[PDB]
């Protein structure tokens, strides 16, 4: 086989971010996407390979990590047999996107497997600090690279199979996306609890005093971040005040200004100390025998963050940092 030449070759390559414009500005021009797509999923499959096989035979040798490898060969292989095809052959363009499909399938599982080697190292080799900074270092830089993996197919088959482009709506109404993440978790927590708390919105539009605040954005990783978001705040707030009655809301607000778009979800779910906040973000400290660090990772895809502050004793406040301009909404992507 060649896998390790071709992860040799394409490892050499620095994968290209792009920007929400860049993004919109895509979607007939699926030669176009096409002929992109064919070099640069192969440079970021390489890339992120070559940093799998940096980790120490300890780690690397464990049947999740050989699994999900297996994977990443067979996905860039599958994208090998296109290099030389052509993009004037209409059933050429057809052909891909089945094979795009098929390799996002392949990679459903990769959270959860991945998982499974935090576990086993976690009880194999211990939970020690140093352990642990590694593994957070490796594991923000793998999921972040697989988020924009994801980002690049869906946009491709979404758009090649009008308002929405694919996965971008460049007219999300932020409110609209927190109202929806707060009926489906307030759902849940009817059921699991039979209390909830309420929903206040209030929105500042700096610029604008009475105008609706919209954006460019993925509503799905922004209804992804809200939704975890919603069930914290929920499960803290009903089983702080379980012995109490007054059963406080939830209030987010929406903040437009000139460079960032925020939302705060403060509760008075009683709050966490200080000291440990970083752990609710570590992925070995909070895996046990899709997650803060993970929505985290959505935040920082396009230049944002997600941060946490508590006040122990009364609750926590949840910002959500967003670039409010689309030319500064660019992929943060790792490199080998
Ligand atoms: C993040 C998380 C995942 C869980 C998963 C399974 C079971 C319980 C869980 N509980 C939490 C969870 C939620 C809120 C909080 C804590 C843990 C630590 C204790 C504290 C009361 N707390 C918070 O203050 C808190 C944390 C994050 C957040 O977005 C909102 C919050 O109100
Ligand atoms: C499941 C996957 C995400 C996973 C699980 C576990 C790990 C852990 O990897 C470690 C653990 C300890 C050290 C310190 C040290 O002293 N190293 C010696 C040099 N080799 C370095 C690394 Cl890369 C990574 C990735
Ligand atoms: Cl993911
Ligand atoms: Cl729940
Ligand atoms: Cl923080
Ligand atoms: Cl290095």
């Amino acid at each position: 086989g060649s896998a390790p030449k071709y992860i040799e070759h394409f490892s050499k390559f620095s994968p290209s971010p792009l920007s929400m414009k860049q993004f919109l500005d895509f979607g007939a021009c699926e030669k176009t996407s096409f002929t992109f797509l064919r070099q640069e999923l192969p440079v970021r499959l390489a890339n992120i390979m070559k940093e799998i096989n940096l980790l120490p035979d300890r780690v690397l040798s464990t049947p999740s990590v050989q699994l999900v490898q297996s994977w990443y060969v067979q996905s860039l292989l599958d994208i090998m047999e296109f290099l030389d095809k052509d993009p004037e052959d209409h059933r050429t363009l057809s052909q891909f996107t089945d094979a795009l499909v098929t390799i996002r399938n392949r990679h459903n599982d990769v959270v959860p497997t991945m998982a499974q080697g935090v576990l086993e190292y976690k009880d194999t080799y211990g939970d020690d600090p140093v352990s642990n900074q590694n593994i957070q270092y490796f594991l923000d830089r793998f999921y972040l690279s697989r988020i924009s993996i994801r980002m690049l197919i869906n946009q491709h088959t979404l758009i090649f199979d009008p308002k929405h482009i694919g996965s971008i709506d460049p007219n999300c109404n932020v409110s609209e996306v927190v109202k929806d993440a707060y009926d489906m978790a307030k759902l849940l927590c009817d059921k699991y609890y039979m209390a909830s708390p309420d929903l206040e919105i209030q929105e500042i539009n700096a610029a604008n005093s009475k105008q609706p605040i919209h954006m460019v954005y993925v509503p799905s990783h922004l209804y992804h971040m809200l939704f975890e978001l919603f069930k914290n705040a929920m499960r803290a707030t009903v089983e702080s005040h379980e012995s109490s009655l007054i059963l406080p809301p939830i209030k987010v607000m929406v903040a437009l200004g000139e460079e960032d778009l925020s939302i705060k979800m403060s509760d008075r779910g009683g709050g966490v100390p200080l000291r440990k906040i970083e752990r609710l973000f570590s992925y070995m400290y909070s895996t046990a025998p899709y997650g803060l660090p993970i929505s985290r990772l959505y935040a920082k895809y396009f230049q944002g963050d997600l941060q946490l502050f508590s006040m122990e004793g009364f609750g926590t406040d949840a910002v959500i940092y967003l670039k409010a301009l689309s030319t500064d909404s660019v992929e943060r992507l790792p490199v080998y």
